[PDB]
């Protein structure tokens, strides 16, 4: 019957873990032709698209993207700017995931410290009352930096080397281990992960979780990041989520992401 | 020669604290007309202005205000939403305030805590190593509510009695003065409130700061709450910032805002 375009506008790194061979035959087979974006050329002199996927940053990207939109209300975008904007300030963030509605199985946000200045990280009392180990992650960052990722500091004087603005969570009731949750549109996949280099949390709990973060978020394409807080033992932790993660690292990721496609081009 | 027409957009309490006889008849004086805006109509259909103040809040105003920018882009907006929207998350505000650039007085940011939920107010080992009093505000609010409002706690029980999400800020080494700046585009004003119910910072300081935060904020009608730290005695923090404050306060205030206004419509 008909053909549908997925026009893919990924930075080269990204286009060799996720754009696979294995991929682009499994869509195709199904009547879906998976095209690069020419960064070289504007989008707008760029050729039908049934759907249009990226992980592109910075605000000419943006006005393409702004302008698409605006064209062609119909072509879903995975995902739109001002909803990947959503995980860039760590704080706001983690003020979405507050708004989701509330089982056996309870939901909490982790309480954050934020230091602007370095007199602060320096002088700051509160900061001697610490617990370690300690997550740190910059205030504002968008995840293409190296030192945009969550690190771990395990006394004062690595807290004391850090560049603020910064924001500090206690890291100790966890028992070790993080759940890296995958999400793609309706679908979930979950990684037991162990931190600081087990019992998984329930299915239909994360089914929700993972289905409230997208309603919020407004996002097909992320993983989130949770802990159990085993002082209770039945109540779980959201701690991170990330735009567009590493599919390519899970088996069968590639009939997970026709299938979304598939979705998308029938809205 | 030709006169102005100032459109006004402001609830009712600030129409009667604002809008003054002897602000009117000043500017009328000069060849400026101050010109209520009908909030029963559309702006698109209300009558030529060449400059737009306003102190109203949500989508709908938005909308009409980001319609008049593209049909009129050379009239100025004060202020443009997008631009008191910085001011609507107290972490993201803060984080605006550490961009500034940097003599004798040095400038730092306070840091925060934050708890987003009634399990982590309860429990967060940390808020037992806090010294009190303590400033409290909703992590986002738009000023428009009393509970919006910067708020003190005295002990642990008062704390814990508060409604998350919630910005804490210890409150202690400043010697019970804060210094209220009120700023209207190149111009500063400053009002030494004693606060928990002195001796100034210097004048060319204050006017680095207010102009430093109104490049950065892209404001030119706000209020910044500063305080000294009495520590090192020349050292000086900015705990708050406001939209369009109480100018009725300041006697002379009519002067003020009447040069603002001629500045603006001669831009
Ligand atoms: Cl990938
Ligand atoms: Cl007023």
């Amino acid at each position: 019957p008909p053909r549908y375009v997925i026009g893919y506008a990924l930075a080269p790194k990204k286009q060799q873990s996720f754009i696979q061979p294995s991929l682009v035959a499994q869509a195709a087979s199904r009547g879906m032709d998976l095209v690069p974006v020419d960064a070289s050329q504007p989008l707008a002199e760029q050729g039908p698209f049934h759907l249009l996927i990226h992980k592109l940053y910075g605000d000419d990207w943006r006005a393409q993207l702004v302008a698409f939109a605006a064209r062609h209300p119909a072509v879903p975008i995975v995902d739109p700017p001002h909803a990947i904007d959503r995980l860039h300030n760590r704080i706001s963030m983690l003020q979405v995931v507050s708004e989701l509605d509330h089982q056996d199985s309870t939901f909490g946000i982790p309480s954050q410290v934020v230091v602007y200045d370095a007199a602060a990280l320096a002088d700051f009392g509160l900061l001697a009352a610490l617990r370690f180990p300690l997550i740190a992650k910059p205030l504002v960052a968008d995840g293409t930096a190296k030192s945009h990722k969550m690190s771990l500091v395990y006394h004062r004087e690595g807290l004391g080397k850090l560049r603020p603005p910064l924001v500090l969570q206690e890291f100790v009731n966890h028992g070790g281990v993080i759940f890296k949750v995958y999400v793609v549109g309706g679908h979930v996949t979950c990684v037991k992960r162990r931190s600081l280099p087990a019992v998984v949390p329930p299915a239909a709990f994360i089914n929700q979780i993972a289905g409230g973060l997208r309603r919020a978020l407004g996002l097909q394409l992320f993983n989130f990041d949770m802990i159990r807080d085993v002082r209770a033992g039945d109540r779980y932790l959201v701690i991170d989520i990330n735009y567009f993660p590493g599919y390519a690292k899970m088996p069968g990721y590639e009939t997970v992401l026709t299938d979304f496609f598939w979705e998308m081009v029938h809205k």
